[PDB]
């Protein structure tokens, strides 16, 4: 038979606990409790979940149950329940989490090593880890790469300020090459075989090939007004990167064109982004109005909006639980922390077609899945 | 004289449709059961539409066939047609052609069939049954008077297989098993054929005796990832693999060193060999573009944008392009568009859009020169 399956994995904002619901209907397959609360990552295989628990200096795993195999003119499905797996990562303030071709990075702020696995023996139930040096602790990022990663480079003067750039290191910790410097670096994203970090002056574009990964900086267009990114994400089916670029701005970058970039005004604060990986020409932004807003990123417009929740307007309780967006198969999914609910909307009509209830404070939500066959 | 055709059939309807290459000019349309996937012949006269849905295999006399002096070679053209001989039985899988013999496999049946490719031009049903103990989705290769056949997993046939093994004709094991954890992956490349498992490939020779099966490990030196679709050289010897959605392996095995990685922009939707120009193949990526790939050189060589994006996540049978080669040029399903894009083999550039009604899909090509007089 022909089975589809999406799952989406729900962070509460207050309590150490992750829900697993079935994306299609919204019946509850598991809840798990962790040691703190919880921001969410997913593999690129869709077979793990990340739960990286800042305060509580512990990252967990858990597997998705869903995993597909690749046979050209078709794919098989594997389902099975969710499960935690027995994988954690220890140290202090574990931080940000990147993870490519089942190569992962998982930063500690607290600790002077980044570590390193694969999510083959994750998944396996082996821990296998690399502990790359990373100088001084400071709040970093760490991208994975064949016997190489990319690591920021902490301010020698102050390492609590941002990060001055980043360079190549070999799985020792030995540096390759000339750092690259992009002074106030923060924000991080991949979109096909391009990484991106951020910093004051452009964004660092990361490629590895069959020797040591290769940094170029691409600078912010001169035609750009003031401002820089600190967050990015990156399309899935589509080369791009999506950047805030102050508070009500958010610019559109093609790394594969010299024509490189686009400015969107917003009407209010970006809330949160996230690209549509099914449907490549869009992403999505939620705004402080309670909208959420369809991004056409070709012609590089709001195309449409549609109000979502109440607003959660941001100035001046910067802190509290807010809207976060997910996308699995045909459906938008957005979080809706103080009402104790998610939203669905159908993607391609951009309206509401149900709600989900979900004790608590719903907040950070990632999903996987799509179809194959079982035979 | 040259002449060249493309096979193209519909994502949802039991249609294939013919296409002079050249002109790009309709040349026929055929009606079938279901929708097909499409396996031509070595020699090019025979294409195969599988109806797995359908359980039939359809058979096409693609309307070139080629005959010699010694060397030489005259091109024989024909108005394609549709043969009598259909095969039958439950969900037909796997089509592996391999020197004039033909195996289908049956994912529903407990056989694979065997029979010769002349014998359907010729309109003979000989079909050979070889039993392949439980039905599974698995992989029959055709030898002298023997078989490689995939091995069901013993707890339950519905996971992947296990291995391979060399059988007689009527299924009778021959010789040992061959390990291989996950099989799923075939293409044939030169004297050697290829599958792939979780731990390497299979690679199976062939000379007076039972086929010779050896397992070349995956090179401990590559990235975690493994490989499950295959495709092989024609005209230079190789294979070419997935390795994870967005990288491919190329796999001499002539080589100690066997493997090279190239990394994609973007995942692999679809990829093909240059069977004219054998250094050559190419990957269509969800970017919506088409990759030259060098394999002597072991790069991505040139690219261009062909189609909108086509992401590899939503539905596995979301429709999406198929990639065929033909002379100079090289053809592009784009099936949302109901269209086929044809470009300059050497040059990337496009040449010219055909309109083909529906959601063309999967495409195959067959042809070349010779005299006539
Ligand atoms: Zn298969
Ligand atoms: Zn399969
Ligand atoms: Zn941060
Ligand atoms: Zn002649």
């Amino acid at each position: 038979e022909d089975v589809t399956a999406w799952r989406l994995f729900i962070a509460d904002h207050d309590k150490p606990v992750v829900n697993v619901i079935d994306a299609l209907d919204g019946d509850k397959l598991a809840t798990f409790n962790v040691k703190g609360p919880a921001n969410l990552s997913r593999s690129e295989s869709g077979a793990t979940i990340f739960a990286i628990q800042g305060s509580a200096g512990v990252v967990s795993t858990i597997a998705s149950g869903i995993a597909f195999h690749d046979h050209g003119d078709h794919a098989d499905i594997d389902i099975d329940a969710p499960k935690l797996l027995p994988l954690e990562l220890t140290g202090k303030k574990p931080g940000h989490f990147v993870e490519r071709q089942g190569k992962i990075a998982q930063w500690f702020d607290g600790e002077d090593s980044a570590q390193i696995l694969g999510e083959s023996a994750v998944l396996k139930g082996q821990k296998n880890i690399t502990k790359v040096n990373v100088v001084a602790p400071h709040h970093g990022v760490a991208v994975p790469y064949d016997n190489y990663a990319v690591v920021s480079i902490p301010n020698p003067d102050d390492a609590s300020k941002r990060p001055v750039g980043a360079r190549v290191v070999d799985l020792q910790g030995k540096k390759v090459g000339d750092d690259a410097l992009c002074p106030g670096l923060h924000g991080s994203a991949g979109s096909g075989d391009t990484f991106a970090l951020s910093c004051e002056t452009g964004l660092l574009l990361i490629t590895q090939k069959n020797a040591a990964p290769v940094i170029r900086h691409l600078p912010y267009a001169k035609t750009l007004p003031e401002g820089s990114t600190s967050t990015l994400i990156g399309g899935k089916g589509m080369q791009y990167f999506i950047g805030n670029y102050g508070p009500d701005r958010i610019i559109l970058v093609d790394p594969t064109e010299s024509d490189s970039f686009r400015l969107i005004q917003l009407p209010t604060r970006r809330v949160h982004f996230v690209v549509d990986p099914v449907r490549a020409k869009f992403a999505y932004v939620f705004t402080e109005d309670g909208k959420l807003n369809q991004i056409d990123v070709l012609k590089g417009e709001i195309s449409q909006s549609v109000r979502v929740t109440d607003p959660y307007s941001m100035d001046g309780h910067w802190n509290d639980p807010r809207p976060r967006i997910a996308v699995a198969d045909n459906k938008i999914y957005v979080t809706d922390p103080l009402k104790s609910k998610i939203i669905v909307l159908d993607a391609t009509s951009f309206k509401k077609t149900s709600e989900i209830s979900v004790e608590g404070q719903p907040f950070n939500i990632v999903a996987v899945g799509g179809s194959g066959k079982v035979h």
